[PDB]
């Protein structure tokens, strides 16, 4: 298959490692973590959560346009196609709001502590059920207000990781499009970041590693499709000859600099 999508596949693999591992190790979320880690995880999570998350995406978008400038037309198309998918994804989202029942990790601990049997809990109206989680939270004094709210906002229904799809996609677009452009500092950061985000989902008890693997995989799918359209529509995203001699120039300019 194509060279651009070989690299996205390697990314998809790399991002699968952490969550597949943790899945295999059979680790489950318990409460009472060191609260610096909860907060640091919260911020990492927050770098994608919609209040502050718009900054990240704009800066990346911008930066990506900057890096992809020799194919700037191709890039705008590509980002349009993803802006579309986001809005499709928001159409898709609304349909799921009543379908999901699988609980988030923190819900399990929460029903243990309130001595509600697994049996009764799931023999409830989906709505009455998810409300009782919402009401049970605001009576718990155990957890700090910033997490309680997030748990309330998230609702302890294991909706697919929006946080991971976004973060992972960015990092897949990096290895995908920028690897030949020597954007080694970029790529690296986004991989670390994406995984930090995945890991932060686990630390808050928002998701199970299956979810992150699905989320990662959706991204691999989506990115590979979006890039293909942009390729078929607007021609290659791979650097042209003008781009290479500029790159190959900067290599030899750095070695010859010492002289
Ligand atoms: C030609 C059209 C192709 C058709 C493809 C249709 C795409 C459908 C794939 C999504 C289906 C997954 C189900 C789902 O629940 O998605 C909704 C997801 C949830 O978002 P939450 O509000 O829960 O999360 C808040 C924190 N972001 O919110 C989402 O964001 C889902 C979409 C994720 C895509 C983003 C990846 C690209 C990001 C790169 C930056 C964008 C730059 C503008």
């Amino acid at each position: 298959m194509r060279s651009i999508a070989r690299r996205t596949a390697v990314g998809a693999a790399l991002l699968l490692v952490m969550p597949v591992a943790v899945w295999i190790s059979g680790w489950r979320w318990q409460p009472g973590e060191q609260s610096w880690l909860l907060k640091a995880a919260f911020w990492v999570t927050e770098t994608v959560t919609q209040p502050w998350g718009v900054i990240t995406h704009l800066i990346l978008f911008g930066w990506f346009l900057w890096c992809l400038r020799f194919r700037i037309k191709a890039a705008f198309v590509l980002f349009a196609i993803l802006a579309a998918a986001i809005l499709v994804g928001q159409g898709v989202k609304s349909w799921i709001k009543d379908k999901v029942q699988e609980p988030r990790p923190f819900v399990i601990w929460l029903e243990k502590t309130h001595h509600i049997p697994v049996d009764e809990f799931y023999t409830l109206k989906r709505a009455e059920r998810g409300n009782l989680v919402k009401e049970q939270l605001a009576e718990e004094k155990n957890i700090p207000q910033y997490l309680r709210s997030h748990w309330q906002k998230e609702t302890g229904f294991a909706f697919p990781s929006g946080h991971t799809m976004f973060a992972a996609s960015w990092a897949l677009l990096a290895v995908g499009l920028l690897w030949p452009r020597r954007r080694t500092l970029t790529i690296a950061i986004l991989l670390v970041w994406a995984t930090g985000v995945m890991g932060s989902r686990l630390l808050l008890g928002m998701h199970w590693p299956r979810d992150l693997v699905v989320a990662t995989l959706i991204s691999w799918a989506l990115v590979a499709v979006a890039t293909w359209l942009a390729q078929r529509i607007c021609g290659p995203l791979t650097p042209p000859a003008e781009e290479n001699r500029e790159i190959a120039q900067r290599e030899q300019e750095s070695l010859e600099h010492h002289h």
